[PDB]
């Protein structure tokens, strides 16, 4: 469980993310694909992008980044009371896209990296710890929902 103060640190940084959702999302997906190239293979619509510049120019990757961050943000804002937000995400990600939890770990590392890179002054050790705990809670709860659907990834 996170403390109220941990939630507040999470939400304080997230408000900085919301000043430029698209740009944060591009930076996070690009970092994910740079750091863990296997993850790009799950995206039929993006795996043809061969260079960082092509990835930045891609309207569809940028749109997808906003979709991703909007969903994550809606989950974080519920401060752990996220069943209704999380269920549909678990359904698609378990049964259609087939995203293992290790891949959710990789995108969590990309989120942390981008947030620190863009907001170091609002993303020191206590705020990083709080964000890591919020993302761990989300991954724990998504894994339980994966198993309820029969997916052991
Ligand atoms: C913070 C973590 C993530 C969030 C909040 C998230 C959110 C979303 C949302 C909202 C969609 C659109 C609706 C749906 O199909 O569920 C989506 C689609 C998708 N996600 Fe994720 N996602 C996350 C992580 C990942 C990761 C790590 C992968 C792959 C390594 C992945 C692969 C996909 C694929 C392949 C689609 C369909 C893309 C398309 O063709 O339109 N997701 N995701």
């Amino acid at each position: 469980v996170l403390s109220e103060g941990e939630w507040q640190l999470v939400l304080h940084v997230w408000a900085k993310v919301e000043a430029d959702v698209a740009g944060h999302g591009q930076d996070i997906l690009i970092r994910l694909f740079k750091s863990h190239p296997e993850t790009l293979e799950k995206f039929d619509r993006f795996k043809h992008l061969k260079t960082e510049a092509e990835m930045k120019a891609s309207e569809d990757l940028k749109k997808h980044g906003v979709t991703v961050l909007t969903a994550l943000g809606a989950i974080l804002k519920k401060k752990g009371h996220h069943e209704a937000e999380l269920k549909p995400l678990a359904q698609s990600h378990a049964t259609k896209h087939k995203i293992p939890i290790k891949y959710l770990e990789f995108i969590s590392e990309a989120i942390i990296h981008v947030l620190h890179s863009r907001h170091p002054g609002d993303f020191g050790a206590d705020a990083q710890g709080a964000m890591n705990k919020a993302l761990e809670l989300w991954r724990k709860d998504i894994a339980a929902k994966y198993k309820e659907l029969g997916y052991q990834g």
